[PDB]
């Protein structure tokens, strides 16, 4: 069958695709490039450059099922002005439903996040907590999780929305790690760090999403919410001690609407599709900065 | 102080508008004059016609506290677009939450509605039912209610959310006892009737918003969302025959994402407020095809 997805050129979206395109998949990747790079492109996918943000994005595009993962990155949300995560995320959402349904496509798998949860009541947090978001990015993809779940519903265009822990690896642009990477090229003695939360291997994040779509197909609920993460969580300061480290550097460490703590509870996805993590939080950020190293440094 | 009433050119809007004149409160209304008329604004109130859609919809425009009252009204859902279902109530809604964030607006009273229910599993309807839109205009609600309750914990934008049920009164141009009415001046021996829900008569409804916003503005929760409706619920059937009574016809009946059955739990709005509605939901629906008949037939 023809998969879309959307935000394929990016870090998450390429590894996915990678995959789909190993497990024999005809991939379509639309991307418009804001973030993602051609050279993250397999080359066995086709490669659309389009804007979500334009209604008619998906003008000559089908495919049975899309992966919805295009969207401006999750970081630095509070330096972002709110009408870009708005139209990146609610406008760019709702526009790929309205292909779906017009489309005749059968299911989407939404790239959802921990940041619809906001500071959670509840930590590890079960998918029956409340979206509760503190940031304009969390209040867009709760939005974009109640408009699939509606699309499901009343159109019969089924919905998987995975809210995603923090996802590292490879390809990565983006993030704490990157970031920590690119302060110590600028000074390898100095690191200023400015928390809490669960990081998973791509590897290990991909496979669980492909097998809670596959579990998913199998199922004839129109709409399922899934947190894909890991069980443990790592500190801000752990992640500074590790990345240094595979730099074989020995930085001064200088303390100077973000969620503070997160950890999503996966005990829905293991006991749905038998999923286990392969990798602890920390050793998903070492081997991410062995990743990036040689990718950045 | 200024109050700023979007869609006060509209039905609830221009009642609310005339409760907040009567109340001595300096008003500014805002509408397209899409679905409302300038014949229903308060000769004391200031007229602004913009559109919502427009990101710079309020230059120029200061208010204190914003009703949020301006939307596509809500009926014969099915045949609208759901484009213009998101753009009129997402975007515009986000477009009200992003100037009064900048103009420094303390709170929002948004109207929203029972639709966020879908159909619910609990009726009478108590406010922790989560949110199961079955149409997109349902869902553009939940996503509105999510957008304000961000901007509250965020960035201080208070927001009282108001779930209206069906409210009724003079000024009503869209709706079943519109349409009744409409349909028999057409063929006054027959009506066609393509349901049971709860209906208040405007008067009620403007009183319990207006004392739900006062207790409000006395508490400090940055968000509440809080049912406004009757107590009781009529069938359409039972509307059919009072419309006809009220206008002396005597009709054959004929039987030829809408929500079957609805009833909101108004508990939480009683025990807040005081509040009690003055008339049973038949009662508000005669009342109605009264005032209507005398501006219609
Ligand atoms: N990486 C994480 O830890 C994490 C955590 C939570 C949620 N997510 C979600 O996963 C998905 C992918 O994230 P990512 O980390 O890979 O980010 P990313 O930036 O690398 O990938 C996003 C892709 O979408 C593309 N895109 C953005 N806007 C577009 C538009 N308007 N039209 C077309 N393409 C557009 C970008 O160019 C990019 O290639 C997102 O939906 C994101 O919210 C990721
Ligand atoms: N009447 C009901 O029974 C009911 C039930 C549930 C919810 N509500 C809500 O109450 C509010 C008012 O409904 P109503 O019944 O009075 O409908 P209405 O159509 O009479 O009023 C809506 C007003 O908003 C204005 N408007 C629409 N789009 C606009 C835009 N883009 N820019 C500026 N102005 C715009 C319209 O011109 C109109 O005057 C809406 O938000 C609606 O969802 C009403």
């Amino acid at each position: 069958m023809r998969i879309v997805v959307t935000g394929g050129a990016g870090f998450i979206g390429s590894h996915l695709v990678d995959k789909l395109v190993e497990l024999g998949y005809e991939v379509v990747v639309v991307d418009n490039l804001s973030s993602g790079r051609r050279e993250f492109v397999n080359p066995s996918a086709e490669l659309h450059v389009r804007d979500l943000k334009d209604y008619s994005w998906g003008a000559g595009i089908k495919g049975d099922v899309v992966f919805h993962f295009a969207a401006n990155p999750e970081v630095r949300l509070s330096t972002t002005e709110p009408i870009v995560h708005f139209n990146e995320n609610v406008v760019a959402t709702f526009n790929v439903l309205e292909w779906a349904r017009q489309t005749g496509v059968r299911t989407v798998v939404f790239a959802s996040s921990s940041t619809v949860y906001g500071d959670a009541d509840v930590i590890p947090t079960p998918e029956e907590e409340p979206y509760k978001p503190i940031s304009v990015y969390g209040a867009a993809k709760a939005a974009g999780e109640v408009m699939c779940a509606t699309y499901a519903r009343l159109f019969g265009v089924r919905c998987l929305a995975v809210r995603y822990a923090n996802v590292v690896g490879p390809r990565l642009r983006h993030g704490v790690i990157y970031d920590f990477i690119m302060k110590l090229r600028r000074n390898p003695n100095v690191l200023e760090v400015l928390q809490r939360k669960s990081y998973l291997y791509v590897r290990d994040a991909v496979e669980a999403t492909l097998a809670a779509w596959k579990k998913f197909e199998e199922m004839d609920a129109p709409f399922l919410a899934l947190n894909v993460g890991n069980v443990d969580a790592v500190r801000v300061l752990d992640i500074a001690q590790i990345v240094a480290e595979v730099l074989g550097l020995r930085p001064e460490i200088r303390l100077v609407g973000d969620v503070k703590y997160m950890t999503l509870a996966v005990t829905k996805l293991m006991k749905l599709t038998g999923w286990r993590p392969t990798m602890t939080s920390a050793e998903a950020v070492k081997k991410t900065a062995e990743d990036l190293a040689k990718e950045l440094w």
